[PDB]
């Protein structure tokens, strides 16, 4: 009998609880259930993936296409709070991946920094994300922005990233709280214009999705960057 059996994303599992294979056996993040299996000489960790505390999580639950982090990806992270879901990406990408923990709070910088002494493969970068030129000395070029910042010039943010470090034809993954982006603005409204606004930055979407009922007027955006020569 198997119990976790591979997801239809590479290096995500289904056990419906979603989880990730532990880069760290033995240590939880934020209080979530691990589950490991022993088979002989075998043995594997998995972490649960909670989709009411991680926005990735409730749109690969609600049936997102693609989420291109995947094993091996290097990905600039905005926004990474306590490091939650930068945990399970980190999972993910695994030790020859690598996830920029962008985060400009301090009290939260402490919890990444704690975070990624167990996990080869952060980096945490305690800086304000409207200023790479701060640190884009730090950042090699990468293969996808995953943006959860619930700013309302989130998409220049995200753009100004990307002209600075993502790869033509790498990809993106874009949350957007419609409240935190413009409150007097109905959800389809603030998704439109945020949409309309990244297509001008050569973000091309290619999937958008919300994520009842885990969140309310909660979009996920994910699409591929093509920028002219
Ligand atoms: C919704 S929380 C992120 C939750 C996180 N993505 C997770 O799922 O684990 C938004 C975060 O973005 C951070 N943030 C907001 N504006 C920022 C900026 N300009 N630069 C860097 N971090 C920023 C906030 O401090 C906060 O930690």
């Amino acid at each position: 009998n198997v119990m976790v059996e591979p997801h239809r994303h590479e290096g995500v599992f289904i056990c419906d609880a979603l989880v990730t294979k532990n880069l760290v056996p033995g240590e939880s993040v934020y209080g979530e259930k691990r589950v490991s299996i022993s088979e002989g000489d075998d043995k594997i960790e998995y972490r649960a993936w909670n989709p009411f505390r991680s926005k990735l999580a409730a749109a690969i639950l609600g049936g997102v296409d693609q989420i291109h982090i995947k094993p091996g990806a290097k990905v600039l992270y905005l926004g990474a709070a306590s490091g939650t879901t930068v945990s399970h990406v980190s999972d993910i990408v695994g030790p020859d991946g690598l996830v920029y923990a962008v985060e400009f709070s301090h009290r939260s910088g402490r919890d990444l920094i704690n975070l990624a002494k167990k996990r080869t493969n952060i980096i945490p970068v305690i800086e304000d994300a409207r200023h790479p030129h701060k640190y884009r000395m730090l950042i090699a070029m990468v293969d996808v922005i995953f943006a959860d910042v619930a700013q309302p010039d989130q998409t220049r943010i995200v753009a100004l990233n990307a002209h600075t470090f993502l790869r033509n034809g790498g990809h993106f993954v874009i949350s957007i709280k419609a409240n935190c982006i413009d409150s007097t603005a109905s959800a389809e409204a603030v998704f439109a214009s945020e949409v309309k606004k990244m297509q001008q930055e050569n973000m091309k979407p290619q999937e958008q999705l919300t994520l009842e009922p885990y969140e309310r007027d909660h979009a996920v955006v994910v699409g591929v960057y093509r920028p002219p020569p």
